[PDB]
């Protein structure tokens, strides 16, 4: 429920939706941001 | 073992595999990490 957890959950939703039909195979900006957040939250 | 510890640990291993240019290991570990992330947040 913390803000970092919320931001990770938000990004994950954006990644999955961006990989749905008719959209993308790559989500580089999102993955870069998720990677950064993972290091912030998983201490 | 906590899921949070599993996620922290596997991210270290991903970094190490990347640093060693072990691209198949990176791919495999990243897929496992993605599954773990879902387990953690969906629990
Ligand atoms: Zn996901
Ligand atoms: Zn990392």
């Amino acid at each position: 429920g913390s803000p970092l957890a919320q931001q990770i959950k938000n990004i994950e939703s954006f990644i999955h939706q961006a990989k749905a039909a008719g959209r993308m195979d790559e989500v580089r900006t999102l993955q870069e941001n998720l990677h950064q957040l993972m290091h912030e939250y998983f201490q």
